[PDB]
């Protein structure tokens, strides 16, 4: 089992993920927290992830990574380079579509990165 | 898929009743909270199980079933009062922490099946 777990205040986009990478993946399990503590208290009590997608600050990142950088971390110019120094593994527009937030989640779950034409 | 949430400040007791069930249920996942703090939280957040296992207190139960009584909730505890108390408070189960782990697992079972269960001593 593939397991997301996305880390966002609104339900609305949690659900909205949860409901279309489940749907588009066979062995996929999307989990929600609504803060970077509630994530990394999640995370303590053993929950194992494959990717945490986090929304957008860039202490979040670090600090989710300093918990454990074997989980890549993806967020949701200067904050996309910012992130990839900190070892993000890519960065989706909210604003993106159905099908690219699943293929990037592909590519991240594969060990690639997705990052934003604009930014390349 | 069958959803145990074990909420327990102990890695080892965690970790030891994840593979005990998950080992024994084909169907289930087991997640942790570290306290009934986090647990609310992960349940507020729209988090779905089936199961709450939690460790001892009685005012954590409480909190857990006010906030959604449609989840079976076992104390696992250490320690008839305290039971007493536990099953007026709604408390589907009570299981000793020195069970024999197969005693776990058939507490477990009955518990999903909507049945109690309760030690000997009581």
């Amino acid at each position: 089992l593939t397991v997301v777990l996305i880390v966002d205040d609104h339900h609305l986009i949690r659900a909205g993920a949860k409901n279309l990478l489940e749907g588009a993946f066979s062995g996929m399990r999307v989990e929600g927290a609504e803060t970077v503590s509630d994530a990394l208290a999640f995370l303590e009590a053993d929950n194992t992830v494959d990717l945490i997608l986090l929304d957008v600050a860039i202490d979040g990142l670090v600090r989710l990574k300093r918990f454990d950088p074997s989980n890549a971390v993806a967020l949701i110019h200067e904050l996309i380079r910012a992130a990839l120094e900190a070892g993000a593994d890519g960065f989706i527009p909210k604003s993106a579509d159905p099908q690219v937030l699943i293929h990037a989640v592909s590519l991240i779950l594969e060990g690639e990165i997705f990052l934003p034409r604009s930014y390349l």
